[PDB]
């Protein structure tokens, strides 16, 4: 049975943490006011090891995803192979018990230095805040601030352990010479410097290294040997680094700042300038209302969701933008296809009550397409234009390179979805056999739309020079007598009502070799049956 | 040196430029003890010291260490600005070094948190991670999302900072269009190794290679779906795609979805991620661009398609329509050079004569280039055909000649 | 005209215009002090210089210096030239000012001529445009011509109707809107023509 990543099992993840943070921190209380282990914490020694004792052989049952292909290998010798080559060694080395062995093999100090090795397995603490560091939930400046406290509070408590045992290294004939043999704080002697108790000559030895940590320095207690200065010299030179970089770690994040932080700072530097001429009394609520607009909808321009692959990017483009195009009046009658590509390029645009999008004689570059809250159109200040949901504007004045004529503003909250012009007819002349619709459901749409269009565009000039040079392949079709490509090229919007350049028709090269096969086809075709060329040749005489 | 970083080379400097400074005062600290005559020792910093039992009496031939260890301890407590106080200046000549020492450390101690705090405001790789969550988790959630897709986005950009690497975001977007030159060192290799692409021009696969993208994939996703038209075309790189029971594992150094871009039929099949996969793509509308300018080198490409149809997936219906371009291919090469002297192109109908057919060659009704060519009087491109030696009198079937429309 | 406006500050000293160079910008003096160059005059505030040779082209024939501190307001030629361009009946009026301006300092009798010749022959050229205005058919602009303007009754020269041109290159979307005027439609010019037998 493997479980790679069951709640039961983060449970005991969970549990043997505590037991990782206790050890942690008993273990240097142990090696440096001990000598040796008393009988009353004999039970402690047992159980802690036993509880690490578990987890070394419940982890060759756990699966591990693979660095390489992400595939959760479970491979039994997989799992084993990993772990004796990464931890094993060292892991199962702290779970011996030293305080027994120590205790057999006679009395010898040698055998007790090798007792810190159980120091390595506060890595599980550090691990913790690793993944509780990278959590969207929890707050970054609180999570550096406890780990950096944490990993400084640490060190203390360790150079405090350390501290009390060099003291223990001079034998009790010249107790005078150490740092606490000598001390008089106030009427306590500390002569004896042993079988005082445990929390009072901790909580002295403790109370040293805070008073150096923090750089304050007393006096009352301090370095008099020669191995305790060299000790005090590295602790002191070492803790100065790490002292800094709490002040410049947490420097950074408040620097940093947050958003709206750094939008606060724009709003007061804009009232200063705004109230500087005391100009206005409604105004300064508008701009103030459309700025605060401004950063509520700063969202819809996600820098964030621009590296994430097209094809999950198009999926969300239909999921919220395509019902609200694909009934659009404009676009009636395209192709599925055609309306798929345009929604990928559509733009979100929110406007406050009130203010206008586009003013007369403007030339449009952009093309709008409604679909929240009422638009109106003003001019003369006359309105007599009101644009509903779901149906777009500006699209007239784009293809007929004229400016706006009558402009509209806003009247409700409104989103608007937006369309570059630029973009749209790129889109618009590599999809030619559905652009012929959205120009003839314009002309449908109106009454007259505007001098029945005008031309003279390179939209509409290279619309018809692709679907001339379609035409070109379906006459040379037709000339070849094959009518199986015929109905699939038609098929595709495919019109048989098309001319080439020289004049000539699919209708007029059927007779041209005696085709009577798709010659009846032309004519459920409905095709002209007396369509003349620019030599007026009649398909009628070429026959 | 780059590579070492640029910080954390300057930290190193500012800790051994005051660490050596302690040293230099200590040393300096212990010659302003020993100016005085060894009578009048007891005014000393040291003369007098007293911190156990050890009375420092003689205050000279003790030995060298501790009296050296004792200076030094002295003046690395006084550089942390810690202060215990068994060591202080007792003399006027000791003060005055005690104040300029102290003085100058106070600028030097303030300039160590200047420069490592610059280190941190320096964006970690973590830290940016979070900062991109934040954004998009609120843009995500504002338009309520479906639960299907919220794992498919943060588990995709969990990779990007997992994996590290990708080059941050914009890469720079300083490069010039050079990039073409890295393009082609290498994705190249990856592209002439695909089967459909075997026996294709060298500078046909030159010109298609400048457009591709990176992409990676993580295992159980879903690029296309059952019965959906396809608008790119994908070159696996690395990794394992499964085609879906399943049908068929598609190994690297192949391509998907040329069924569905060609013939224009759905794409009958799904394929899943089963390997993490390093996947090249491309864009329909540009791909097919590029076929319609390489008349001769498209219609090799089908045959390849054609044979592999043979070996797997017959495609009856594809095949009949793949086999009516290639048996009419020789036809249109001419059929669209016709117009494209009727427009006046210059710089793409080279290469359609460069790496095409005889212009001489005219079209189903009978029309040489030089009749469109002359019947607007394109002088700037007519000049050109008399440097292919084409003839003057092309007699189309109307009775006219190249000169009768000029 | 307000809209186009931009404020700019010169300390004294400074020189905005030399001697003998053409202008391309208008300049309205806000606060502060501008002398004219031996001096020749002081411009006070609410006062605007650069505008002779603005409109008759004449290079600007003196020198301006800053005297004290001041803060003015500035136009553009191109942005200038076509506000009273299309504002046929306002601009007029504006030229009327610097004539009478004129007489009492600088009486320029070389930019007088010039200036006396577009407003004598102001009120032809209201129908002379408007007939190309709706030979184009222009519609936001057309307007300001006639609710602004004169009657498009009137014709040209040689006397042709915007009914006229408006069916000539049949704009049914611009000839609806005459009627709304009651304009006549047995307009004959000096042709023996009429609108209808254009179209």
């Amino acid at each position: 049975i493997v479980h790679p990543d069951n709640r039961w099992y983060k449970a005991w993840t969970m549990f043997i943490l505590i037991w990782a943070l206790y050890s942690s921190f008993f273990t240097p209380l142990e090696f440096g006011f001990f000598r040796g282990l008393p009988e009353n914490l004999f039970i402690l020694d047992i159980a802690g090891q036993i509880a690490f004792l578990v987890d070394i052989v419940l982890t060759f049952f756990v699966a591990y995803r693979d660095s390489r292909t992400y595939r959760m290998i479970y491979k039994r010798s997989s799992i084993a192979l990993r772990y004796l080559k990464s931890t094993f060694i060292i892991d199962l080395l702290a779970c011996m018990p030293w305080d027994i062995i120590y205790k057999a093999a006679g009395e010898k100090e040698e055998v007790r230095y090798l007792l810190l090795i159980r120091l390595y397995r506060v890595h599980r603490v550090i691990l913790f805040f690793h993944k509780m560091e990278k959590d969207i939930r929890i707050n970054y400046l609180f999570t550096r601030i406890v780990k950096l406290i944490f990993v400084e509070l640490y060190c203390t408590h360790t150079a405090a352990c350390i501290f009390y045992y060099l003291a223990t290294t001079l034998p009790a004939s010249q107790e005078g010479y150490t740092w606490i043999g000598s001390l008089k704080l106030g009427d306590y002697s500390y002569s004896k410097f042993r079988e005082i108790d445990l929390w009072t000559r901790y909580t002295t030895s403790m109370y040293f290294a805070v008073v150096t940590m923090a750089t304050v320095g007393y006096g009352d207690i301090h370095a008099v040997n020669m191995r305790e200065m060299i000790f005090a010299m590295v602790y002191i030179s070492f803790d100065m680094i790490l002292g800094a970089y709490l002040i410049g770690n947490m420097t950074a994040l408040i620097v940093k700042g947050s958003k709206t932080e750094r939008f606060r700072d724009k709003m007061a530097d804009i009232m200063r300038y705004m109230n500087r001429n005391k100009l206005g009394r409604n105004i300064r609520g508008q701009i103030t209302g459309h700025l605060r607009l401004q950063y509520e909808s700063s969202y819809t321009e996600a820098a964030v969701l621009q590296d994430i692959p097209v094809s999950i990017r198009a999926k969300i483009a239909q999921t919220l933008y395509l019902p609200y195009i694909e009934k659009v009046p404009l676009f009636r009658g395209c192709s599925s296809e055609f309306i798929n590509q345009i929604v990928i390029r559509l733009h979100e645009e929110f406007f406050l009550p009130g203010e206008v999008i586009m003013e007369q004689g403007s030339v449009v570059d952009q093309l709008y397409f409604v679909c929240h809250g009422v638009l109106e159109e003003i001019g003369i200040e006359e309105i007599v234009a009101v644009l509903q949901p779901d149906h777009s504007f500006g699209e007239i004045s784009i293809l007929c390179n004229i400016p706006q004529p009558y402009t509209v503003r806003v009247a409700e909250l409104c989103r608007i979805l937006r369309l570059d012009k630029q973009s749209f007819m790129n889109i618009l002349e590599i999809f030619f056999h559905d652009g012929r619709r959205i120009l003839n459901n314009l002309l449908e749409g109106k009454e007259s739309n505007v001098r029945i269009k005008q031309l003279e565009s390179d939209i509409t000039f290279h619309i018809s020079k692709q679907e001339a040079e379609l035409a070109l392949k379906l006459n040379s079709a037709a000339f070849y007598g094959d009518l199986y490509q015929l109905k699939s090229l038609i098929r595709a919007g495919g019109d048989p009502n098309k001319t080439d350049y020289d004049g000539r028709s699919p209708l007029h090269l059927a007779a041209s070799r005696g085709y009577e096969d798709i010659t009846l086809y032309l004519i459920q075709e409905s095709v002209d049956v007396n369509i003349k060329d620019k030599l007026g040749s009649t398909p009628l005489l070429e026959a």
